[PDB]
RNA sequence: GGAGAGGUA
DNA sequence: GGGTATTCGCCGCGTACCTCTCCTAGCCCGCAAGTATCCTATTCCTTGCAGCGGT
């Protein structure tokens, strides 16, 4: 019951359609030490571009260990906060949440 | 279908 | 040898109809269903020794 109803809850109302900005986000872009490979950089576009509309995203980054999934992630949460939003992130243990505070900070 | 129990003439 | 007696085992004991109950024990094997130890959150407090005002 409980889950049925928080489905038909959010499955019934519109969710925040995020606002992008180009050249902003092209900074943090720039930020990036690396070049996102081109499965990487899809995932990141499919995230984007699901944020920025009216429906609520509900989206799966399965890829294997250690091939960049924490970045889509902080992309993602970059636009998110771009708009103030307060981005929640949450690890199923301390060394991921120190790690992962390192790393946002960083 | 077969066993066992009871009953009628 | 043999005529006799004695024992032993087999075979047999009516028709027709009506009501009812009950037809293997036990094992095994797989389903599946219900439990003791390991990490990351939580609510539960009770001691030991040095500072420390204050006189």
């Amino acid at each position: 019951a409980e889950l049925l109803d928080i489905y038909a809850q959010r499955a019934a109302k519109e969710g925040f359609a995020f606002k992008h900005d180009r050249e902003q986000y092209q900074l943090f872009c720039d930020s990036f030490p690396f070049e996102t490979t081109p499965d990487q950089a899809q995932a990141i576009n499919a995230v984007l571009s699901d944020m920025c509309q009216p429906l609520a995203m509900d989206r799966l980054v399965c890829g294997d260990v250690g091939f960049g999934k924490t970045e889509v992630a902080m992309r993602a949460a970059f636009l998110a906060v771009d708009n103030h939003k307060q981005v929640a992130v949450l690890v199923p243990t301390t060394l991921l949440a120190q790690q992962h505070y390192d790393n946002f900070r960083d």
